[PDB]
C-alpha cells in the first residue's frame, strides 16, 4: 500500500509572515516529503503494510513509528492553519476550553508555556478523550496523543525547521504568533 | 486643522513578526503621537494654521518639517502593511517596476541597499513623478519626497525605533523581512 | 588597526541605566562594526596610520562616520562608573559652576540639548584652548574634535543607546545617566 | 562561580561554508549564550553555585543538566575548528582511529552515519574510555559523554539550527562538509 504527500489547502506562501513562504517549500516539500517516503517504504513486508495511518501509530516502532508519527502529525498541521483566521474558538470546544481552562487566554499561555519548555524537537497538543476531556500533551520528537487513545486537536510542531529561517533561536514568539493562523472552524470539527 | 493620529487598519499583533504588537505599540502609540502632538503645538499662529499635511510638508523648515514630515511619512507606512499579503506588485506599478528596473528581485536588492546604507536616522522611498516614472529616494531623519514635488509609493522606515526591539543591530534583516507584509494593493493604488 | 578598546567594568554594572543587553549589543555590535569598518576603509589611504584624532579630524565620507563613532564610543563607554555619578570637583567643577551658575543649571541645559537633537547624535561638553565650555550637538558621528574642540563628556542619543530599556523615554535616559557618570575621569580631560 | 561565553579562536566568518558567519552568530552568540546565561542562573544557591562545568553536568538533572550539557558540548564544539586545517588525524589517536575501525575513512562514514540517523536533535561524539578506548556516542538533546565517565574529543552538532540557515533539511550534507574544518591538533591534544 502506499500513503501520499497531502496536498496543502493554502498557497506557499499564504501563511507569511509567520510561516514563510521558503519555510512551507521545505517543511511540506522536503521534510514531509521525506517522511511519507520513508514511511512507505519500511512498512512493505510488515504488518502495517496495508494499515491506515492512525492504526500504524498506535502500534508501531521504531523507525516506522518516527515516520508514520511525523506524517500523521504534519498532516494535522499543515490542515489546521488558514490565512485570515484566528480570533478563538467557539461552540462545543470554546466552551470546554473555558471550563476546563478557565478561559482561552489562559489555556492560550498553557500552551505557549509546555511548547517552550519543550526541550529539544517535539509536538505539543491539545488533545481530548471519548468523554470530551481536553488536555496538553508534550511530545517529544514523533509523538501523536493517537498513540495514548486520545483524539488530536491541535498541534504546534517545536522541531527547529518548523521556525528557524524565520525566528531563528526565538520559538516563543514563534508559538505566540501561530495563534492568528489557526482556523478554529477547522479545529473544532476535530472535537 | 487639527491633526489627528490615524487609526491602524488592523490589531496590534497583526504584523508580527516583522513588526512586533510591542514594536506597533510604541512606534504608533507612542513616536507618531508624539509627532502629531508636537506638529499641532508648532502650527499654531503661523501660515500653516489651516494647511493640510502635505502643504507643511513642502513649504516648511525647522521643528514644523521634521513633525510634519514624520507625521506623513508614518502616516503612509503604518497604512501600506497587512500580513498574508506580500508577494509582488502587479498591474501598471508591477509592469512600472519591470521596465524601469528590470525586474522586481532587482528592485528589492536596490531598495534594500539603499536602506541598508543610509547613514544614521532616515527613510527610503519608492517615488514616481507626474508621468509616473520612478525612483528610490534615500531621505535622511524626517525627509520624504513630496517636498521635491514627487509621489511617494512606498516607504522603509530606518529610524532605529522602527526594528530595534526584535533585531536590534540587523538592520537588513529587517528590510528582508518587509516585504512579506507589504500590501501591493494600497501601494499600488497610490500610483 | 584599531582595537575594540575593552570595558573597564562588568556588562551589568551600569544596569539599569544602562542594562545589560544593550552594553552587549551597543559595545559588542555597533562599536566593534565601526571598528572594524575604519579599520577596512582606511587601508591604503592617506590615513592608514594617522591618530584617530587626526582622522576624525581630516577625514570625510564613510571613513569619518565610522572613525567619529569609533572615537565617540571609545570616550562614552570609559566615562562611566558604577556607584559614582554625585558632582564634579576640582578644576572643572568650577569651571562648570562660572561658565553656567550651578551644576544643576549645566545638566538642566545639557538634558534640553539631547532631547532636543533630532535624529541620531551626540551631545557633547567641550573645551576651547582657554578651557571655555561649550555644549555641542553633533548630529549623527560628529566629534568636537572637528572643530579643534576638546571633548570632555558626551551623551549617545542614537536610539541603540536606549532603547531597549527607555524605548521612546530619551529624556528619561539622559537624566539617569548622570548617576553613572565618572567626574574623576571627566576632570582629566579638561 | 560564573560561567562564560567563550571566545571564539577565529573570527565570525572564518568558518564559511560550513558554518557560515551568520550560523555563527546565532549559534554561538544566541544559543550558547543563553544556555550559559540560564545555567548561571539556575545554580545560584543551589549544590553547584560553586562547581566546576563537568561537576555539573555528571550530577545534575532538569533544567541545570540541559543547559549545562549544552554548555559543555558548545564549548568543545567551538574551540576544535579552524579554518585551513581538516585533513586526517595523527598521533596517539590517528593510530587509535585506523586500529579499531579500520582507517579513517572507515571511521568517518561510521561517524557520519550515527549523526545521519539520530532522530530529533542531538549530539555524535567520539568518546574515550580511561583506556583510551574509542566509541561513537549518540546522545539525544543536551547529551554528554562525560556524564557516562567518558572523555569526549570530538561532537557533531546535529540540532537542526547547527545548520539549518544554509543547508536547510541537507543534514547529511552538512556533516560532510565538517570534516574540512576540524582541527585535529585540538582534538588530539584531548586524547
Ligand atoms: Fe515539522
Ligand atoms: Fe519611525
Ligand atoms: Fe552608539
Ligand atoms: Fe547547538
Amino acid at each position: 500500500m502506499t500513503h501520499e504527500l497531502i496536498s496543502l489547502p493554502y498557497a506557499v506562501d499564504a501563511l507569511a509572515p509567520v510561516i514563510s513562504k521558503e519555510t512551507v517549500e521545505f517543511h511540506h516539500g522536503k521534510h514531509l516529503k521525506t517522511y511519507v517516503d520513508n514511511l512507505n517504504k519500511l512498512i512493505i513486508g510488515t504488518e502495517f503494510e496495508n494499515a491506515d495511518l492512525n492504526t500504524i501509530v498506535q502500534k508501531s516502532e521504531g523507525g516506522i513509528f518516527n515516520n508514520a508519527g511525523q506524517t500523521l502529525n504534519h498532516n494535522l498541521y499543515f490542515t489546521q492553519f488558514r490565512p485570515g483566521k484566528g480570533g478563538a474558538p467557539k461552540g462545543k470546544l470554546g466552551e470546554a476550553i473555558d471550563k476546563q481552562f478557565g478561559s482561552f487566554e489562559k489555556f492560550k499561555e498553557e500552551f505557549n508555556t509546555a511548547g517552550t519548555t519543550l526541550f529539544g524537537s517535539g509536538w505539543v497538543w491539545l488533545a481530548s478523550d471519548a468523554n470530551g476531556k481536553l488536555s496538553i500533551e508534550k511530545e517529544p520528537n514523533a509523538g501523536n496523543p493517537v498513540r495514548k487513545g486520545l483524539n488530536p486537536l491541535l498541534g504546534f510542531d517545536v522541531w527547529e525547521h518548523a521556525y528557524y529561517l524565520t525566528y531563528q533561536n526565538r520559538r516563543a514568539d514563534h508559538l505566540k504568533d501561530l495563534w492568528s493562523i489557526v482556523d478554529w472552524d477547522i479545529v473544532e470539527s476535530r472535537y
